[PDB]
Parts: structure tokens; C-alpha cells; sequence
């Protein structure tokens, strides 16, 4: 029953093994607290601040569902440039410390990559971040490794394809980031050349003793996988090589025939939301937890307000 | 004390007489927790996720404010299809098996037809239709009627003006379709020759045993009446027929000079907004009932959250 | 123990010198209540209707928190125009006599002057005014004087620079008015000449028996004064007029080069939000009033709503 040892929650590169394990099992706990039929009052008398640049409902509505079902309250707006009517302009650092007198803790979604650490660096209050801009999404990396530990029962020695655009993927790369802080991990790059994971990534899973493999058989890696992570490819990564478009047309979608060659106890993964790589039939399989996943973020979030404004 | 007999609230075809007058009956109770100086606590713990693809301020509120009247909490989006900032599209069946996660009862104005019965028919938690695009607006439809009700004191035996665009109007087809199930009811319908009501309301009323008569004349219909329910008529439905315009200017308006005429115990009935079909002058008078229709709709909504989720 | 005299908060002119220090005392005590870890129940049961009619972030959520402080709860639009997606338009008073039946009091932001009064005739519900187009904003002149009380501990026989677009300025105007009822007042009026505070202010202050002066210096009045209260100056206030923008680069600037020459009592004050006229390195300093000013609004707002809504 101690102070939480983050302060904020920024990056991917704030958690160790230890913090994660820890943090899954409070979401464990958020989950119970949610499950029963008296409201919560945990965090009674706190106030949340959902600073979002731009509309973005599923993440938004996680958070303020999670502040609610542990008895904080929120403020809101997906409008955070427009601070003023009738005074044009905003300034980040000024807006931070204008509505820290108004709430507890800011959840904050802005623009620009590099945000989150500024607001968390100037704030007299918790921040977490939601989204900056292009840059780093952590509650959405931890939801994905909360999602496999909670369907897998296991992180260390599992194998988990990410696929889609890899070289674009902002989850992905956080994903892989998160699973090489474990063991016996192997992870399949499933995606078209051009859209073909890092340097970066791929240079610190063999730093980190992480096996990695590349593919363009989606069929292939499926069959030895616990963990199928889909993302779409947007038609626009490929530019004017719509022949390598043409080519990717068919091969790196979850449907029928893909379920057809996995193992009974893998699941279907995708952050959402989704366009046609994974086809509606896909649902009924009870190997498809991207919905699950989603509510999985409900508590993930739970647990990282609660530590961050009642503790440990 | 039983489960509510519906799973979700869609369609005015859902609805028989015994159903509506038990409705209108839990929505006097409503009224008396509305009216109470202790806050309700009937709907404690429970959240309602306002699904709105549109603003629509006034029903969105009404609903908003029914919830916390009862003592539950809410989530709002008038931006439903914008469900994340960073990867475009949206999926109403994705965005339902999303948010149901979040919250309890959901309530929902899509921009299509047809989108709230997928919604039930997705959702594992009840599902309230708002406004269904250009189709059903049942709560609409139940506050009109619970307002004749509550207003005369009977809904058998009463006459009532339906005046405006009837072609193209949503409520005076679904306020006619409910008024249908009760007995000794004439309706009158008040509109230029070209927004005359269509044959499928005319011939269903018929197949009621529901008198029914046509009209031009307003001054004529609103002496005989308890009820005028009045709509605006967009200049645009005039299309090039300017001159049927010039003709109708000035005869389809309640004004002093209506009221003059009317029975003492007849009602002003308009779902609002108004254009200039109702001067301001007629506000004054006590049968103007417009504003007390607005306030019964807390009520009416009250009611269907209260059924919804804990029951009779 | 009485009700407050004040049925609505509207214009500046509702305020006489008691009352405003009666206010004061009361949002002293809202403060207590704000600092406290148990959740006030002061408005448990009421709702406030915040009917914003285009986004303001910091002074919505200003109210919004304010309302939550005091144990009560809020309905939100910053899109007020928009009273139905399906059918058009808007009537200020129809939209009053409609949200009313949901709310127990609304706090309003509209684009037009005159408008906070139109809503309190119309309203059988208090009415505080956010921001009347370019018209009163009373809540932040009352923010404005309740810091200077707070950081100076006096508003009789105190000097206060008003800096920046005078002929133009909304709260420079409204502070001035509300300065002017205690004794002993000198204000500078410290702007280019082109942008100079208007007559009718000057000639009422003269009525008042307040001392006021102008100048160009802003180096020179900051050394004389317990208070430099700062506004932007648009560019487009110049039109063609260059010329004097280049004669007015630099000096109407609050930059570390004016703290140096200031009692090390006085204050920079600037209700925000600020374009480049206080530099970032002003913050550090504790004379800089303008983030602890902000808080002072929440304060102000939690007795407005109090005193409107329970009494003194
Ligand atoms: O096909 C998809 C859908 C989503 N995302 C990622 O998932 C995140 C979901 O979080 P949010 O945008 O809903 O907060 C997006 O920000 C985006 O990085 C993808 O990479 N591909
Ligand atoms: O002059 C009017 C005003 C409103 N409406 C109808 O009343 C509804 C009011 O419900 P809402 O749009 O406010 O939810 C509209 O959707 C529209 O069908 C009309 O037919 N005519
Ligand atoms: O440089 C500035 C910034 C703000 N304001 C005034 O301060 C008000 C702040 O209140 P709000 O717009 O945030 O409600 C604005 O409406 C505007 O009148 C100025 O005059 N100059």
C-alpha cells in the first residue's frame, strides 16, 4: 500500500517486466470492481480532465467509462485548441496549467509527438497520455500485452505475429517494444516489403534476445502462432507501385480460410478500428478478441487512474 | 415488478395500447422523482453512452438529464463516426460491440435508417433509438402522445389536427400510426394539396377504423379540434410551384386570430424547433402546450431508461 | 441565511462595493471546500445546463468544474446553434424554455450582445452570463478583482495598470468599471495611441472621483503600480498603419527586463489566453498572477452557483 513509482504515463520505455506483471494484476482487480452491482467509489471527489486535440471517441469514451465505474467524475473536450472563443490561440504549457486547477489528473490526446512529456514535465498533477499525435500510444501497447497475458495465460515463450503496416505502425512497434522485456519470445513481421518493419525495432529485439522472422505467407505464420495482431495497409503506403498493391490484394486478410489453419487456442488481435483485413464471419469465432481487447482497455486504464491518484 | 417486456426501444410498431398507457403511467411516477428535493438513486452505478452522429442539442439533453434525474451517469459523442483521430472509418456494428463495453444502455442517432434495429440486434445490452436518420423517432412519437394524454385527460374519443408538410413529416406519420390503437379517434389532416399526407398512413388509419378527413382550411378544423399538432413547411417542397407558396402564405399559421376560435380546453402541440408557423404572441396562452411537450419528454425517457434497466 | 439578491449574473452594473465583498468572503469559503478530500454535497440534485454557442475550453470547464466542486452535476454543448439535426434552426428564447425543464440553472455563451439578458427575462431558472458575444463578461471582471483583493490584500487606495487594445478590450473596461467603486483608485491606462481606453470609460471613472492617467511607457508605470494587467494587441488593430506597429514592437511587452523594475508586492495579471506579450521566463517569477488568477475563477464560479442556487 504504497505511492505508484510513476509519476505519469508517457512511454513505452517507463515499464520493466516487474511494473507490467504488477499493473496486469490491479486490472485483474479494476475487472471485479467493474463486474459488481455496487458503484465504486475509489477515486469519489477526483476529477478527470480529457484534453483531446481531436475527436476521438473509443479512446476517449475507455477513459471516462473507467474514471465513472471507480467513482471520479470527468471534464471534457475534443476541442482543446479552441481555448477561448473570443481569444484566438493556445499554447500546450499554458493550457496544462490553466485546467490543473480545475481537475486531478489529465488525460491528454494533442497533435504533435513529444506533447505528453511536456504537459507530464509542467503539471503540478498525473498525466497520461492518449495518443501523442504520431508518436506514443502506451495504454494501447499495454491493453494489447494485457489482452495476450489475459487470453494466452502466458507471456513468456509464446510466438505473436504483427501484421500489416509495419513500417507505419505506431502498436505495433510498441507491442514488439513491450514483449521483448520477456522470455523465449518469438515474433513473425507478417506484411509486403515496402511496408516492412524497421531498423530500429529489429536491431533491439536481437539486442533484447528476442527471435524475430520476416513473411509475406500470412498463411504460413498463422499455423504456429498463439497471437495474430492485424493491422490495416492503407492503398496510400504503396504510392504509384500499385503492381505491389495488386500483388498484397487478398494475402495479408484474416477470414475464414486463415481461421480454418490456426491453432484452437490463438487468438485474432486488432486494435480497431479495422477496414476489410478481417471480414465480418470472422466474429463469431470465439478465437477473435479485438472486442475483448477493447474491453480490456476499460480496466487497464481503471487500474492506471487508480494508481496514479490513490496508490498502490 | 417485472422485467420490461421490450429488450430495446426502435419502432412505434413495437407498441400496443395496454404497453403505452402502462408507459405513461411509470412516466407520472418519473414525473414525481423529477418534482422530489432528494437526488434519485434508482439508476445509480448504471452509465448511458449517447451514441449521436450528429449534433441535435435538445434530444440529446433530454436524455442526458433523464439519466442523472434517476441517478445515473453518462457518456457523450456527437462525433460517432470519428471513432479514432489517428486511423479513419467506422463500423456501426463496431462501434456498438465497442462502447457496450463501456457502458450499460446505449442511445443512439445515426444519420441512416434501419442503423438502431442493427444496433439491438448487435448489442448485448438494451438499445434506445434517438432519431433512426429520415425513419423512426419513437420517443418523439411517445411524448406527443403522453402529452395529448396528459394535457385533455383521455386519448379515446378525441379529435386531432395533424398541419404541415404530412408527405415528408416523421411525427404526424408516427403520432397518426399510435393514435391508431385507441378508439372513437378522428383525425384531421391540415396541409396544402401537394405535402398532403401519403396513402400508406391514409388506408392504415382506414384499416384502424380511424375516421379520417383532409383539409386546406385551418381556421375551419382548429374550432372542432382538442389537439393542433403544427409543423413548419420548408419553402422547398414547393419546389417551382412558387404561386401553391404564394397561395399558402399566411393559412397554415397558428396565430391570435387561431386561437381566437379554438376551444378552451385544445392544446398547441409543435415537436420544435419552430420557424415562423407559431408567432411568439401565441406563447402567452395558456393552450400553447410546446414547451410542457419538451418537459414531458424528460419524463417519457425517464421511464424507458428506469424499464430498460431495472424494470416494471 | 437569505436568498442571494441577484436572480441572475448578467452585467457588471448588478454589483455595488458590498456586494462584491460579499461575494468575495463567500469564494473564500468555496476555496475551503475545493481544498477539502472529502466530496462536497452543497449541489447534490442540481444539474447546470452549459449552453455555449461555439467552443470556449477554459471558462466552460471553469463552471463545469465549479458545478462538480459543489457536489452537482452538468449538461454540455458547444454547439448551441444546432437544436435538432433534422430540422433547422434556433430561437434563443425557445432554446431557454426548452433546456430549462432539464436544468436547474444555465450558464450561457452566446455570439450576440444583449442575449444573457433576453435568456434571464425569459428563464423560470437562474442565468449566469459566460460571455455575451462581444458584450459583459461579468464572471471574469468579478475573477478579475477578487485576485487583486487576493494577491494585494486591498482594493481601496491601490494603482493598477490596465495594459494593451483598451478602445477594443472587454475586460479591461469591465475591471475599470468594477475598480471604480472603492476609494482611493489610481488607474493607468498604459496602450499606443491608436488603441487608447474610449471616452466613455474616462468620463465615468472622472464621475467615480478615480484618479486616471495614459501613457505610452510602459517601463515607467510598472514601478509606480501593485498590479500590471495585461492584454494582447491584435495587428489588424493597426490596419495600414505599420508605421506605429514598428513604433509598438517591443514596448507593451511584460518581459524579464519589467520584473526588474517593479515592487517586489506588485503583480502581472492577464486573463488569458496570451500571444508573445508576456514571455515564457515571466512564469518562474511569483508576481505572475495570471495561472493563480484562473484558479481564482473556479472559486468565483463555486459562489456564484452557490449563492444562485442555495442561498448565502
Ligand atoms: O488498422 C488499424 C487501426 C488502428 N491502428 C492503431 O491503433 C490505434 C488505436 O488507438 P486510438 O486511435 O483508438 O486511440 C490508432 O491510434 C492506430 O495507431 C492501426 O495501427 N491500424
Ligand atoms: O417544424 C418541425 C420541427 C420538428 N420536426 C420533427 O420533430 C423532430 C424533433 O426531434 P429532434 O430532431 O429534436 O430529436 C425532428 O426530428 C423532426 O422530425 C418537424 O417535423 N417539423
Ligand atoms: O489577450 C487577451 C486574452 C483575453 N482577453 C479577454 O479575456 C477573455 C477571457 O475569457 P474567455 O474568453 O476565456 O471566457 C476573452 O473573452 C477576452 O475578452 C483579452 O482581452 N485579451
Amino acid at each position: 500500500p504504497h505511492m505508484f513509482e510513476l509519476s505519469d504515463v508517457i512511454e513505452g520505455k517507463q515499464f520493466d517486466r516487474e511494473m507490467l506483471s504488477a499493473i496486469f494484476d490491479v486490472a485483474r482487480e479494476m475487472e471485479k470492481i467493474e463486474k459488481s452491482s455496487s458503484q465504486s467509489e475509489i477515486l469519489k471527489g477526483y476529477l478527470m480532465a480529457t484534453l483531446f486535440y481531436e475527436p476521438s471517441t473509443r479512446t476517449r469514451l475507455s477513459f471516462e467509462s473507467a474514471m465513472k465505474r471507480l467513482g471520479g467524475e470527468v471534464l471534457t473536450t475534443e476541442n482543446a485548441r479552441e481555448a477561448s472563443s473570443a481569444a484566438k490561440g493556445e499554447t500546450l504549457e499554458d493550457t496544462i496549467r490553466t485546467v490543473e486547477g480545475y481537475s486531478d489528473i489529465i488525460v491528454m490526446r494533442h497533435f504533435e509527438s513529444g506533447a505528453a512529456r511536456k504537459a507530464a514535465a509542467t503539471a503540478n498533477i498525473p498525466v497520461i497520455n492518449a495518443g501523442d499525435g504520431p508518436g506514443e500510444h502506451p495504454t494501447q501497447a499495454l491493453l494489447d500485452v494485457y489482452t495476450i497475458q489475459s487470453e494466452i495465460g502466458k507471456l513468456d515463450g509464446i510466438s505473436v505475429a504483427l501484421v500489416g503496416d509495419l513500417a507505419n505502425g505506431r502498436t505495433v512497434r510498441s507491442l514488439a517494444y513491450l514483449l521483448a522485456k520477456f522470455k523465449d519470445v518469438k515474433i513473425y513481421f507478417v506484411s509486403p516489403e515496402i511496408v516492412k518493419m524497421k531498423d530500429d525495432i529489429k536491431d533491439y529485439l536481437t539486442s533484447s534476445g528476442v527471435e524475430w522472422e520476416e513473411s509475406s505467407d500470412l498463411m504460413e505464420v498463422a499455423s504456429k502462432c498463439d497471437v495474430v495482431y492485424q493491422t490495416r495497409i492503407q492503398r496510400e503506403r504503396f504510392g504509384e507501385r500499385l503492381d505491389l498493391y495488386e500483388a498484397a490484394r487478398g494475402k495479408f486478410i484474416v477470414d475464414k480460410d486463415l481461421l480454418g489453419v490456426m491453432q484452437k487456442k490463438a487468438i485474432i488481435m486488432h486494435p480497431l478500428p479495422r477496414l476489410d483485413e478481417i471480414t465480418a464471419d470472422v466474429d463469431a469465432d470465439p478465437r477473435a478478441a479485438y472486442f475483448r481487447q477493447a474491453k480490456n482497455g476499460l480496466f487497464i486504464r481503471m487500474a492506471l487512474l487508480k494508481l496514479l491518484l490513490v496508490g498502490w
